């Protein structure tokens, strides 16, 4: 609790300062602590060398990390409420030559779950998206790397489709949000209430819409798929970078390809790019050759404006305030499941979908960058694979 | 006794309203109770939040569930008798963030099962339906999501064709109705009595008619087809959005296409639409332009009498009371047989079937909406065409 009270004092003073990050760094003879204020790291405090393991355990408990594991990096998430400071923290631990270093990123205050029309879909992709989630049943997968806005998009969907004539039931680890009109159930491993234990009880609970917060079992993948097969609408998340790899991911978790093919409505992969500041924004002229290589049509290449923030402190550092989302939406059709039943590659499906008109993250990112929402760099950074 | 009084009333009201399920839902500041009627959830009442644990208690006593346990789902069965009420109830309790939700399902009986004349078949389809079930051997598939009326149709058929000169054998998970005249067997995991293990045994039981409640696995799909092949009549349920996809799905499940083309009598795809309440029923002047994009001809727009129910006390305000089935009946002939082998797609099969006389779900829906059985939107909400 010497350790616990230090950790809680740091997060507090980080919150009140509007600090973005907190670094706990072992050194040769001490542990330095630093806070990023207005873009720069500042010295907060100094802990003795022996104090290291104590503190690292406290933040590991907070994010559900493994204490025993010290040779490998771990990431986690901390929903932190103590009194008047509620901040969500992104947690990172890293093996360092002097012991384990921890970094906690203070996330922007979430605000409220938006309507479907304010998620930042391209006008064209939006219509196909609205058609995927309006379907009576089947499973709709939302994927992306840690913190790409999966849960946020998921609840925006539920906000739309969970009508009083339906039973919307939810399994989450943990439950975020107090969204009305639906029933929410949190995973309890203490009790024995796993994802699969719950998901099987849900089938005896007369559901219409099932939201599976996370699929990380074979049991869960199988049950969610059969729920989609028998006539329920399932929304679930995976942690996969490619929309097509989500299909392959399910094959690996033990789902029969013919069941994947019969239930899957589509897969949404998204990213978050920083938004350029509207105030210190400037026009930039792109190398036509770059645009060309990015698959942008010649005949579109003359309008040709890209944008970037030089910076003020409405931005702080950066030229960026806020984040926006990037999407590629794999809508399953007669030909795609016609590729899943056959031996597939994620690769083959992707271009089988691109033809038929599927717009890719980079294409989606590029086009929003052409609007001055984001830089081309942020777009490239998120789509490099 | 106040919680006893509530449970008594809500089951009484569900019974008289023909309600599938009672939902008792803990929410943030109250308890909400919903009735599913005609497949649609409907608000029944609100309880004050501190009355939850008394009500759940009554429900648990009925089904012999543990009161102490509130962290894990529970399941029960009760034969409920109050006044003249005699219903079997299936009880489900499930922990949510605001406490345990309860679902009580009102179960049907054999007496509720219709005669095939009352299944709602259009006159042209009904004559073909009859010729399909009156064949000596082959496999007949009934497909669609849960709550489509698959079991009602199945046993309706067995009421007409399980005459006393034949052995009529059933494998079910679970056995729902107790039917006179036929032999029924329930799937039992704990003993190892699979669908496939049961079905293997049926072939040494001198059967005539075989009913497979559900085809989930690849082995069951093969043995049921084999049993059809050798000279037995097989009625089985599958989940597909479409009659033609039942062919493709058997393929995907591993059945040899030459075996499918050899054994398959036909497929029935089925949905349930809501009937227009006839205490609200008000005639509505059709819009021709909207009836033209919907593939209806000029002749059909004449002789078109649409209706919509202007909500009343008897329909709970919905404008609907009762349900009705819409049908897509694929009847296998030689051309469909040659297309099943030669591995044509479901879309190819479907277009063959229609040219040969098959009405799609949408078309059967539209046809009955023009009779004022149901409304247009119900047809559009229950069919992706
Ligand atoms: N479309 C969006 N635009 C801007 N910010 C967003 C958007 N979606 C999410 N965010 C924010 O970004 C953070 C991402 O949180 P989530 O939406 O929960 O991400 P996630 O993919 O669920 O991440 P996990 O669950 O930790 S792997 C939250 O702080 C959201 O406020
Ligand atoms: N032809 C019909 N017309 C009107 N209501 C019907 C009809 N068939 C079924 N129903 C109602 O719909 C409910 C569900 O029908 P079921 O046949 O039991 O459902 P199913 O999901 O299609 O088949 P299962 O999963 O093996 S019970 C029945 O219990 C009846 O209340
Ligand atoms: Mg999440
Ligand atoms: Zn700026
Ligand atoms: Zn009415």
């Amino acid at each position: 609790s010497a350790a616990q009270k230090f950790v809680k004092q740091v997060i507090r003073e980080a919150f009140l300062q509007d600090a973005s990050d907190i670094h706990i760094e072992p050194r040769q003879n001490d542990v330095q602590v630093r806070l990023r204020i207005d873009g720069a790291l500042r010295p907060y405090s100094t802990l003795p060398k022996g104090a290291l393991n104590a503190v690292i355990s406290v933040v590991k408990i907070m994010g559900g990390l493994n204490i025993a594991e010290k040779r490998l990096p771990q990431d986690g998430r901390v929903r932190y409420r103590e009194g008047a400071i509620d901040v969500d923290l992104r947690l990172s631990t890293l093996p360092t030559v002097y012991g384990e270093k921890a970094v906690m990123r203070l996330l922007k205050k979430a605000s409220d779950i938006p309507e479907i029309e304010d998620l930042g879909f391209a006008p064209g992709v939006f219509e196909r998206f609205k058609e995927v989630i309006s379907k009576p049943y089947g499973i709709f997968l939302i994927t992306g790397p840690t913190g790409s806005g999966k849960s946020f998009t998921t609840f925006s969907i539920l906000k739309r489709i969970a009508t009083p004539d339906k039973n919307t039931q939810t399994i989450e680890d943990p439950v975020e949000y107090e969204i009305p009109g639906i029933n929410q159930t949190q995973v309890n491993p203490q009790a024995g209430l796993t994802f699969a234990r719950a998901l099987r009880a849900f089938l005896r609970q007369d559901p219409d819409i099932i939201m599976v917060g996370e699929i990380r079992d074979s049991e869960t993948a199988k049950i969610a798929t059969e729920a989609a097969l028998t006539g329920h609408l399932v929304i679930a998340t995976l942690h996969t970078n490619d929309a097509a790899q989500a299909i392959t991911r399910l094959d690996e978790m033990g789902v029969e390809p013919f069941n994947i093919s019969a239930a899957l409505i589509g897969v949404l992969s998204q990213r978050l790019v920083r938004r350029v500041c509207e105030h210190c924004k400037v026009e930039v002229k792109p190398d036509p050759e770059t645009l060309r290589r990015l698959g942008l049509s010649e005949a579109e290449i003359q309008g040709a404006r890209l944008y970037k923030g030089m910076g003020c402190e409405r931005c702080g550092g950066t030229g960026y305030k806020g984040r926006y989302a990037i999407h590629e939406l794999l809508v399953v059709d007669d030909e795609i499941r016609h590729a899943i039943v056959a031996g597939k590659s994620a690769t083959e499906i992707k271009e089988i979908a691109r033809r038929k008109g599927m717009k890719t993250l980079r294409e989606d990112g590029l086009y929003k960058a052409l609007q001055g929402i984001t830089t081309l760099e942020e777009v490239l950074a998120r789509t490099i694979e």
